[PDB]
């Protein structure tokens, strides 16, 4: 439902498109062909198109020479409405007014392309349930399309609705003619077709094409590497307009300086709220609570700023967290991604009301473990041990070339968490708390399913990531992190089968 994203036009085609069926204020987004992994926002201005470059780093999105953002959709939403203002060479505003929509269905979850009617029915027979649907290119073979829906031994059935494609518009056989399959699908999702005898063709969810058996990940990763990692990742990105929840508190003027990046904010419905303060209730952090159709939870947060060290420790104590995961080096590559928030070994420091004492550091190859004792000043007895696992060897660009460093790291983290009864959520941070942080948390979630349920269980990487992204914006930034997640689960899986 991210309709203004054109998954493969050329920037030249994007110009003529904006100049012919757009007006001043029209815009679209497309992936950059010249800068793989980055994006171009094309905008019509004074009857001319300008192209704004957006870099997707492993930590955020970077409007070149401007602000950083968690997702494309949050970036567009910012300028279309909430605050924003995007300015010219001098100081004249470039206004984003009118999304120019794309008709390409190839990235949509429900779209399957070349597919027979008997293979679709088998797919819906097998993995589907009530309301599961898919859209394939026409059997009876014209150049039309077929909507296959599963409704309802004979209690269930698959119904095939044909979709006419006539002079660049789509329909079933009566009613409205739509500019794209996506508009058609969204329309008849909201207004279900009814059969002559009353059967309601509800469209409740596209047929799941991404869930696999965990024991079978080696073959799926093979298929994905030959359908493929990039297409699967783009299909997930195409779902980000469903995740534009409000971030008002982080947007309050009093909280602006508590964000390392002003537009990378915690969702209100999941943010960590600091109690018993002096505002003083705000930290850029979200509970991540995995849910699927007794568990381990996480706090995803940014790296401390100088003025937020004390609230970070307020958070750790309040939430009874006993394990921190730091995914960024102590000295990175010149610019601070996190202010040091822990004492040196055998030292101790007060942080506001909070006292912490570094009891011991164990140096491993890929990480340092710091044993810290946190307590409220004046009230030793509120004291508890917090174990800081500082991951040291994550590369500065890209992901690690082997995930064995991360897996051993997370194994230690998991056993420590398990050793403390009723420990609160594991704290995880990186620079903005979404990219690297998102990668570590998703990996640990999937590995946890396999630890409980064993190797004969169902895992679904895109849906797990979408579930995480509804609790903090832009979790898991790039395709290389996405592949890393599959790779990490694979090597974990071929260690239990051993």
């Amino acid at each position: 439902s991210r309709r203004w994203f054109h998954p493969n036009i050329t920037g030249v085609e994007a110009e003529n498109l904006l100049l012919t069926r757009g007006v001043d204020g029209s815009f679209l987004a497309r992936p950059s062909k010249s800068n793989p992994g980055d994006f171009t926002l094309s905008v019509r201005r004074n009857g001319a198109v300008t192209h704004i470059k957006i870099q997707n780093t492993g930590d955020y999105y970077d409007l070149y020479g401007g602000e950083k953002f968690a997702t494309l959709a949050e970036l567009v939403q910012y300028y279309m409405e909430h605050h924003g203002q995007l300015k010219e060479k001098n100081g004249d505003v470039i206004e984003l007014k009118y999304p120019l929509n794309c008709a390409d269905p190839t990235s949509e979850r429900w779209f399957h392309g070349h597919l027979s009617g008997k293979e679709a029915e088998k797919l819906l027979t097998e993995k589907g349930k009530h309301g599961s649907f898919l859209v394939r290119e026409s059997q009876s073979h014209p150049g039309d399309f077929v909507l296959s829906v599963r409704t309802g031994d004979g209690k269930s059935k698959v119904t095939h609705v044909m979709i006419r494609c006539q002079e660049l518009k789509y329909d079933v056989g009566g009613g409205e003619r739509f500019d794209s399959l996506t508009d058609l699908v969204e329309h008849y999702k909201k207004n279900p077709m009814v059969e002559t005898l009353g059967t309601v063709l509800q469209l409740k969810q596209p047929l799941n094409t991404t869930r696999i058996n965990a024991a079978e990940i080696e073959s799926r990763v093979r298929e994905l590497s030959k359908q493929g990692f990039w297409e699967e990742f783009e299909t997930l990105q195409q779902q980000e307009c469903k995740l534009l929840y409000s971030r008002k508190e982080g947007q309050r003027q009093e909280n602006k300086n508590k964000n390392r990046y002003k537009n990378i904010l915690p969702f209100d419905h999941t943010r960590v709220v600091l109690h018993d303060g002096d505002v003083s209730d705000y930290i850029n952090a979200n509970i991540i609570m995995p849910e699927f159709e007794p568990k381990k939870s996480y706090i995803a947060t940014q790296g401390c700023l100088q003025n937020t060290v004390n609230d970070f420790w307020r958070m750790v104590f309040q939430e009874n967290s006993r394990v921190i995961v730091m995914t960024t080096k102590e000295v990175e590559r010149g610019k601070s991604k996190c202010v040091k928030y822990w004492p040196d070994e055998y030292a101790l420091k007060e942080y506001g009301v909070m006292r912490v004492r570094n009891v011991k550091e164990s140096a491993a190859h890929d990480y340092t473990l710091r044993e810290l004792k946190l307590s409220k000043v004046g009230q030793g007895n509120t004291e508890r041990t917090v174990w800081q696992y500082h991951f040291r060897t994550w590369p500065d660009h890209g992901v690690p070339s082997d995930p064995g460093g991360v897996l051993d790291f997370l194994e230690e983290v998991h056993h420590k968490q398990e050793s403390i009864m009723d420990a609160g959520p594991v704290v995880v941070h990186c620079s903005a708390g979404i990219g690297r942080t998102g990668t570590f948390i998703v990996i640990d979630i999937l590995i946890d399913i396999i630890r409980e349920k064993g190797v004969d269980c169902d895992i679904d990487v895109p849906k797990t990531i979408q579930m995480v992204r509804s609790q903090r914006s832009g979790m898991v930034q790039k395709e290389a992190q996405y592949r890393f997640i599959y790779m990490a689960v694979q090597h974990y899986i071929e260690t239990l089968q051993r």
